[PDB]
């Protein structure tokens, strides 16, 4: 089997992007924001607080003829943002794109935090990272992938999320028509539980590449490319006027700037970001003060290679027995 969506950001900045699934018998579509950093799918529900639900879509498990409550197990979950959700659990039928799960576990909320209620556009999370991640108790879950993979054509899944437009995730085969050049696989330590890799280095608008190992995660639920602090300093010293701002939390610069690219290394391959994927637009409504899309990591304890990054390539996740990474340029 295979199954094909198509992924939207959800603002004219790419803050994410949402996707398309169908829970439950009648379906239920929510939109789902697809997370290779975490490997829980939860969802709003006619479980979820009422205060805590303004205009996202939910998930009513009494009006699935599939749905059934997944006794005694909860969930709870953290994101490296600050937000949160928890609640119980059901199995249901959850489809993407044409691809069917039996008996996937669809977390229903209970609770959410501010940031889940304040954003309209995203009816929960479904996870992509290793099942070793999934919060439920006392007995952890497969994410959708993990229950998929046996019946699809291929043991993978990739993202091709789009700049300002519209992206695919596909499950189950690579189209070769979706990037240009070869496709470069490299090593995925599984040991967190991400997708987990080294970058072999990096270079700055047309300078000179600096051959240096990263370790980091490719997150599509992550909007921004987190990146040592020596990393992120070489590139916003190629930008006048650019500064670390406590007061706003990263880097900002002059609306009026234009911004080099950046080049990551995936093996001997590179991929480059434009300057354009790096602008995340005024601080504040009407400014001239711009936030960066590269910022440091330095107080997160680990890279994150998000949507800034993962937007300019084509993304293979090859859940093969040996897991690895493959990006392509596009
Ligand atoms: C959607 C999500 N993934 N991880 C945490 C969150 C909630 N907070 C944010 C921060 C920017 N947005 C759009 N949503």
């Amino acid at each position: 089997s295979t199954g094909s969506a198509t992924t939207t950001p959800i603002d004219s900045l790419d803050d994410a992007y949402i996707t398309p699934v169908q829970i439950g018998t009648p379906a239920q579509t929510l939109n789902l924001d697809f997370d290779t950093g975490s490997s829980d799918l939860w969802v709003f529900s006619s479980e979820t607080t009422a205060s805590e639900v303004d205009g996202q879509t939910i998930y009513t498990p009494s009006k699935s003829t599939t749905a059934k409550l997944l006794s005694g197990a909860t969930w709870s979950i953290s994101y490296g943002d600050g937000s949160s959700s928890s609640g119980d659990v059901y199995t249901d039928t959850v489809s993407v794109g044409g691809l069917t799960v039996t008996g996937q576990a669809v977390e229903s909320a209970k609770k959410v935090s501010s940031s889940f209620t304040e954003d309209s556009t995203i009816d929960g999370l479904l996870g992509l990272a290793f099942s070793t991640l999934n919060t439920v108790s006392p007995t952890q879950q497969k994410t959708f992938f993990d229950n998929a993979k046996a019946s699809l054509d291929s043991p993978v899944f990739t993202a091709d999320l789009g700049y300002h437009a519209p992206g695919t995730y596909n499950f189950g085969f690579i189209d070769t028509t979706a990037y240009t050049g070869s496709i470069t696989y490299t090593a995925v330590s599984t040991k967190q539980g991400f997708w987990e890799w080294t970058s072999t280095g990096y270079a700055v608008g047309s300078g000179t590449f600096k051959s240096t190992s990263i370790d980091g995660i490719a997150d599509t639920g992550t909007t921004l490319l987190y990146l040592p602090a020596t990393v992120v300093s070489a590139y916003w010293a190629q930008v006048s006027g650019a500064k670390s701002s406590s007061s706003v939390g990263g880097y900002v610069f002059p609306c009026s700037a234009t911004l080099p690219s950046f080049t990551f290394g995936v093996g001997s391959a590179r991929i480059v970001i434009p300057g354009d994927y790096i602008d995340f637009g005024p601080i504040s409504t009407g400014s001239s003060s711009c936030f960066g899309g590269i910022q440091s990591s330095a107080g997160i304890g680990i890279n994150i290679f998000g949507d800034v990054a993962l937007k300019a390539a084509f993304v293979v996740f090859n859940g093969a027995t040996t897991p690895t990474l493959g990006f392509a340029s596009k």
